[PDB]
């Protein structure tokens, strides 16, 4: 199963997920691929902004769904 996470530079990321998979998961892949720590990782679904603990099944998100991921400013 898979979802892509589309960055602000358009590019997008293939992430391999499970409907069970939290938004916390999600965030570990993405530090896993590209090396950013969850904490400065904001995503967005459907204009929403996501909260770690709930998962892709509570959010409705599908396999070929898109993520927006936005940046948390390095030192605010
Ligand atoms: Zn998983
Ligand atoms: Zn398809």
């Amino acid at each position: 199963m898979q979802i892509f996470v589309k960055t602000l530079t358009g590019k997008t990321i293939t992430l391999e997920v499970e409907p069970s998979d939290t938004i916390e998961n999600v965030k570990a892949k993405i530090q896993d691929k590209e090396g950013i720590p969850p904490d400065q990782q904001r995503l967005i679904f459907a204009g929403k902004q996501l909260e770690d603990g709930r998962t892709l099944s509570d959010y409705n998100i599908q396999k070929e769904s898109t993520l927006h991921l936005v940046l948390r400013l390095r030192g605010g």
